[PDB]
């Protein structure tokens, strides 16, 4: 079942910032590799000397690429004199975030109703406040609270083409309209060592109910039309697990993947896959020969054998559950260290339900099966 | 004249080296942008648990892009024990470095006869060590000395496609054969606050002859061939200079801007310029029709019209002297901060010699004057 048990009013997911050491050339690296189009700036050129923020833009989907500048440009401000366009934003914790993490994700952002309310209920229930609510313009209500590691839940809310106050459009020669497909943040995962507190602490704030050998436990936390999905993992050891090898790489917990809805996944990937070598992403290892083979009798009212050995073109790999099929491929690590990674999903079946066709569990056995 | 003073044998550029804070990304937007080849590795793949270098070749030309891992995965090493392929490396101070001056070159290389007695020689004649003379699994000697700033001159030799001992060759799927014509570096500009002592101290332990408003006043050094060029600007203000501009966005003194020659300006800058906004690098601001109109006075004999025109159509600059004809251009700024640039260029008149044409002082009142 499906309780319904949100604390406050959840609309979408909004957007995912990334802190980076240098935001310029990991946005230019992610446009090009994702399709993603350069549609916002706050920076040096648009009076911002705190930070430099990069906005990417798929569908609905929204990358932010954030790094702080010299602290000596903004020395002679204080908080209510700040140029930063992200009230939150702290050069200390960022540069600190990115020594010990590396490129990574700061922040899922979610649109609520009152970020205000969203905060102060959250932080009623138990949740870590990060960032307290922040009015911007009078127009946009921006709060944070810890998630998991130095991860935060951003809440965004509007009065109601626009990013936030003090981003300015990029409407130009200067945001070529790349577009391979993509859509929609469908899922963001985070890894943990503990899942249990994990899961209390963030089900305990939200209300999210749970959706809920591999070598980890998961479990999907979601909201009361399962549009927002956040699922987390913990490591199981001894009898390593991979789990534990990103809390290693990444100095502990945080952001494990970003899971991205497509209109047409086999465009997505042929696009993707032309600039793998060229600067964009690399994709894992593909499934033997004998995978191919048995998506043959399994998904076969889903797929021709058109559709399919299509996929056996691409790597993609295939999973079903009573609700429908799904449509999933992951890339190699998107930076230096093992650690963050994207999944590229469409679902067959089920607007649609939310989670349709599970998220690839049966992938698993049935990848090791082919070898 | 050229005296030809040079303390010790220097053969021809080496490679420069970029620290960052993610290198996988920003040789990736490297790469697609310059049109370079990604050629070496040594990371956690090829068994170094201190840091992730990739190596970009174009020619002769090679980018060296670096970051510091988590200190946790060598915690038990010692420099005896060290699995760093670069035995000057430090996480600390590229750390610093990166947070200080951000996305910037830490080496100027120079290969050398003999880099043990080129470090000794210049050590002997003042310079500050940085990195003392290394020997590589037999065949290859490294040593550092403070040249500017926080940036190193790297002297490297060989015993004699290998770049260095622990880097893995990526001869591949994965090194896809990208080239927009660029073949080796010309120059090498640094920005101090102070010309004098930057030159008499880096003239005093190589033994480079001086080659020696605008709002600056500059110098360059050279080795006995006039092969290995090391410009210095300083700034001059109150009647701001852009050369204080960058100091106070980079934290001091640093490179300003590589100089990169190309076999064919015009179709490395079709090349890059079709990558600008899906990727690469953007290009300043073009000169005005009547900067194209004075040329036809000026270049004639070297340029027909029909190769100037497209000197406008790619917003290339164009200078002369009696040696010979310079084809210029530059990009913005190559990371987040206003510091960093490239040029692209291409020689005419004048082995070619070293230096032919100028570095474009002529340009400058020549743009000027088209407005
Ligand atoms: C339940 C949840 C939402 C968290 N979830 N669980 C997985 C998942 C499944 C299996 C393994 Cl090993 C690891 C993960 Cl993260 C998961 C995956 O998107 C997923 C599915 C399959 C595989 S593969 C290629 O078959 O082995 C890898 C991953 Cl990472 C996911 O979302
Ligand atoms: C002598 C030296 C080797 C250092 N050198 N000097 C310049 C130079 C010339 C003029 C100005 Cl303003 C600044 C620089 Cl850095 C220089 C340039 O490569 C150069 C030439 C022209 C212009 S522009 C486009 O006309 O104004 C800008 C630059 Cl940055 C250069 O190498
Ligand atoms: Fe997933
Ligand atoms: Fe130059």
């Amino acid at each position: 079942k499906n309780p319904k048990s949100d604390k406050f009013k959840v609309k979408r997911f909004h957007h995912i910032e990334f802190w980076c050491g240098d935001a310029t050339n990991v946005a230019r690296r992610f446009s090009w590799g994702l399709g993603m189009r350069f549609s916002a700036k706050s920076d040096l050129s648009t009076g911002n000397m705190v930070h430099a923020s990069y906005l990417l833009t798929s569908g609905d989907l929204r990358f932010l690429f954030t790094a702080p500048y010299s602290p000596s440009l903004s020395a002679g401000e204080i908080k209510p004199t700040t140029t930063a366009s992200i009230p939150s934003f702290d050069h200390g914790s960022c540069r600190s975030f990115f020594s010990s993490h590396g490129l990574g994700v700061r922040a899922v952002a979610i649109e609520v109703e009152d970020a205000e309310s969203a905060f102060s209920i959250s932080v009623a229930n138990g949740a870590i406040p990060s960032s307290p609510p922040i009015v911007l313009n009078e127009a946009v209500t921006i709060a944070e609270v810890k998630l998991y590691g130095d991860v935060v839940l951003r809440y965004v809310s509007y009065k109601a083409s626009e990013f936030l106050p003090g981003f300015e459009r990029v409407e130009d020669a200067s945001s070529f309209p790349l577009d391979y497909g993509i859509r929609r943040l469908d899922h963001a995962v985070g890894n943990v060592p503990e899942l249990g507190p994990a899961l209390t602490y963030v089900a305990g704030f939200t209300g999210f109910h749970q959706f809920a050998e591999s070598g980890l436990n998961s479990a999907v936390l979601a909201s009361n039309d399962e549009m927002v999905l956040l699922p987390i993992n913990e490591p199981v050891h001894g009898t390593k697990s991979q789990i534990q090898t990103y809390l290693e790489h990444n100095e502990g917990a945080g952001l494990q993947h970003l899971a991205l809805m497509s209109e047409d996944i086999f465009r997505t990937l042929r696009e993707m896959r032309k600039r793998s070598s060229i600067g964009g992403f690399d994709f894992m290892p593909s499934p033997p020969p004998t995978y191919y083979q048995n998506l043959k009798k399994r998904v076969g009212d889903v797929l021709s054998d058109d559709q399919i050995k299509e996929c056996e073109e691409l790597g993609i790999l295939v999973d079903r559950d009573d609700q429908g099929t799904l449509l999933q491929i992951f890339t190699k690590p998107l930076g230096d260290r093992p650690t963050i990674f994207i999944e590229i999903i469409q679902r067959v079946g089920c607007y649609q339900s939310g989670g349709c066709g599970g998220f690839g569990k049966g992938n698993f056995s049935e990848l090791f099966k082919s070898i």
